[PDB]
């Protein structure tokens, strides 16, 4: 009856650490063996019409179950055979769920199932967990990819994603993508919306043992992650608790915004809570040139890629519902010590490319034989679980300056070239601080802040800081900008880090291409 | 006590039509005489520090006054001396209000009030009306300019303008700006929010007698307008009931949208209700080339420039509050017969130039001696007083096309060049009609409509019609597009008229200037 009917074996979190440790001592298993021909040469239509059998779900036998799970068929870009096991947490005894065609319904699929018959080694691509009131529709957790996984809050819309690990995302060499190659699921308890799933990570450079304790709460999904990592080789770049999102069109430097969509992004900013208590808002970019930024920290308290613009009218996407897509908050649960938060921002021209990658990278160079243990909570939800207790950046608007706000000239372009920055703040003591006097403190790597203005914005009960950036140089070098609000010498806001790309000096001017002629009269 | 203290003279609407018609028999009075030297050479500071004395207001002596009025001082571009009169409607007697310096507080004006002592013929630039509970501050109606005037709804935010008359706005010659040279004010009744103001129009080409019965309602201003017009010369273009708005950056053809404001406009569309009963929604353009359009009609039922996007977040303007600015509806009160609704859209690069002019222009060529009479109601309010009983366009969005919606390529631009149009409809019977089948009927001057899609939009309970436009020709000639929704042989929506400007053939392609280099790593 239960789908998991393989050889019984003892399993616990330490046996997996041993598996992973022992595995690190041998040669990497290498790239996956080709799939059976019937799957190797599949049209998307064909794959898509393969459907896991809902009545053979992982936990079909558990009464009052509030959670169930199904498996994705191997095929398409899923070339790694992920093995799946069921663990009775009472007896610490695991049984393998072997792939078999009986587990699936191949409908209008022209799949030669006969060549799948003895392929009990095929395993699956990954898995999804459903929660009540619907246990076979609208998954809330999905592990499917390499180390990749994602989840949803009460909107049920999937957005940014996370991975078990990142290796060499940005270096002299090509990036390496560790696979999760096996998952052990503790049988859910009747009534529970918490489930436990251990995973084995395997890769040319490194193995790991992972435990995921996953809480499908009413408003969000919380994941208690513990990992143990075993380097096989020297590693150039190790990325702990990595996130992957997309940013094409935002309120900032809008250079890829010729769609019907006012904004296009899965996430709009990096939030960092630093070990010293400082909060940072790093508005994400769609740079024309690939960028890596490393934010030095020690014992980071938290960091996330957030989607805080929840307004459909700002996106107009009735396919992907970007306004419903969630935020991801990484809460270190042990002291991670010295290192950097890496943000890679890749140039994109649409929404098909996850062009945003963020992770933690320990200070210390990774050498063959090094071992690591990280614990962290992930919160999949619209609003992060924590935010600055002070004035918070709500939005970072950028555009032409060189004029007076409200009086942008209609007949000529502006006299001088400048770039306008508008940073709206909403938050704590802004109201009580306002009479006492709010000074923005601005810091620029290059250029001069001019026409600094502080303006009340009734509709969001906040304050807008505008300044015009005037260049001092012919340099196209990135401009690292920094801003916070001050009041009687004390800071009253989070810090805003921005990365501006000044245009070429030949393009620091406007081309006025208008024509005012009696050539275009039309009668209807 | 009252400020009206010139010579008693009989006055009524007939007597003004006589002044106007008699005035037409003589030569135009010509361009205004130079102002006194102190006002000719004024800093905008100096002028702005002149304040009409609220204790000398027009209706200071009326008890239970729900309305009052004040005058604008002559100066700056106010060069025509407008004469102002008070009428007792009981006795049909009218006393002039002569300019006297004592009616104003000059403050830090730096003005030789002594060369303003004798000047009884100076008059004023214009007038404004205030309504309780603020009869000295938030104005609701303002006549100031030439034939120009404007009003506000319960937002109390000024936006687009009207005029008495438009002359030669688009022809071989330069435009002619008739001036309101005198106003007569029926004294307000106690308790009344209706007031009546008569106006004399005077211009090189034409004179006129205007009556404005102006209702300052709770939620809007309604103006009952009657004029009589007396042509002194042949006239190339006569524009009745004209409107003047602005449109810089909307959701359509976003060619001037590099501001911190997602949208900048005082109006977004030309709404027409034709003699035959057909409704038209013509979204306004900010074209790079000056356009005139003439929409043929017979006994037009109504027309207006509407500001239907009420959403602060779509504009982010806290100076001019575009979201609060009103719609203006012209409702002809008699059968105006054959002619054209004229729409001139001038190129702009900001908000300072009113680049939208719309008016009625009768079929018949205007010759000297001609007399005209129009009656129309003006509705200054957010929502026009009447709209299509069918489905209504809510927004016209344009952008890149040639890809599948929601899968815009990230690593390349689209293979082929096309322009995407997305018209959202939010009207009636769309829900009942969807099962029966909603056919979009598209008409194109040039090019072909491919990838035509009908998509339900939950958040506005509406339907989005998208099409890619592919060129058939190397021509840059404007493309008239026309769309309505049909179901079972019947039209179920208003007609959408759009005017598209294809780009030069050499620019019907995308330039891919991305770079993927290790050149830009940054440590903080
Ligand atoms: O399930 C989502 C995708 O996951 C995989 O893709 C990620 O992992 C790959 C490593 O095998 C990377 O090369 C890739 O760039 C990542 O997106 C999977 O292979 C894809 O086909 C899935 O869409």
């Amino acid at each position: 009856s239960d789908i998991a009917d393989g050889q019984t074996q003892r399993f616990d979190f330490s046996i997996l650490q041993s598996m992973a440790h022992d595995l690190a001592q041998t040669a990497w298993r290498g790239a996956p063996r080709p799939l059976p021909d019937t799957l190797a040469t599949m049209t998307p239509q064909a794959y898509n019409s393969i459907q896991y059998d809902a009545e053979k779900s992982l936990w079909h036998n558990v009464e009052n179950r509030q959670l169930d799970a199904q498996f994705f068929h191997m095929g398409m870009g899923f070339r790694r055979r992920v093995r799946m096991f069921s663990v009775d947490p009472a007896t610490h005894l695991a049984r393998e769920i072997h792939f078999r065609p009986e587990l699936f319904k191949y409908n209008d699929a022209g799949v030669d199932t006969k060549q799948l018959e003895g392929q009990s080694d095929l395993g699956f691509a990954g898995f999804r967990v459903f929660k009540a009131p619907e246990l076979a529709r609208r998954d809330v957790v999905s592990f499917l990819g390499a180390s990749y996984f994602r989840a949803v809050d009460d909107t049920y819309q999937y957005g940014l994603s996370a991975r078990g690990l990142a290796i060499d995302t940005y270096t002299d060499s090509k990036e390496e993508f560790p696979d999760f190659t096996a998952f052990w699921f503790d049988t859910v308890k009747p009534g529970a919306t918490t489930f436990t799933v251990y995973a084995l990570l395997d890769s040319a450079s490194i193995t790991g043992a992972y435990k995921f304790t996953i809480h499908c709460e009413k408003s969000q999904v919380i994941m208690d992650v513990e990992n143990h990592l075993y380097a096989r080789k020297d590693i150039k770049q190790l990325g702990i608790a990595p996130m992957t999102s997309m940013f094409s069109c935002g309120t900032n430097e809008r250079r890829m915004c010729d769609t019907i969509h006012p904004q296009i992004h899965d996430s709009d900013r990096l939030s960092m809570w630093r070990g010293n208590g400082e909060w940072i808002c790093r508005p994400l970019n769609n740079p024309q040139k690939l960028q890596f930024n490393a934010y030095t920290d020690n014992n980071p308290k938290g960091f996330g890629l957030l989607q805080l613009d929840r307004d459909f009218s700002h996106y107009q996407d009735i396919m992907g519902w970007y306004n419903k897509r969630p935020s991801l908050w990484v809460e270190p649960r042990n002291k991670w010590g010295k290192g950097t938060i890496g943000l890679m921002e890749i140039p994109t021209t649409g929404e098909t490319l996850n062009n945003i990658v963020c992770f933690w990278q320990p200070e210390k160079a990774v050498k063959a034989g090094d071992e690591f243990a990280f614990q962290y909570r992930l919160y999949w939800s619209a609003q992060p679980p924590v935010h600055c207790p002070l004035a918070r950046v709500m939005a970072t608007r950028t555009g032409m300056g060189g004029f007076s706000e409200g009086w942008a000239p209609g007949e000529h372009y502006p006299e001088k070239w400048a770039r306008r920055f508008a940073v709206d703040f909403v938050g704590g003591d802004l109201k009580a601080a306002a009479p006492k006097g709010i000074e923005p403190v601005i810091t620029l790597s290059s250029g001069e802040a001019k026409q600094i203005e502080i303006l009340y914005i009734e509709p969001i009960d906040g304050y807008r800081i505008q300044f015009d950036w005037y260049p001092t140089s012919d340099s196209t070098d990135p401009v690292d900008m920094r801003m916070y609000l001050r009041c009687q010498g004390d800071a009253i806001s989070e810090t805003w880090l921005y990365q501006y790309f000044p245009p070429a000096p030949d393009k620091r001017q406007y081309v006025d291409d208008r024509v005012m002629s009696l050539e275009h009269h039309h009668h209807h």
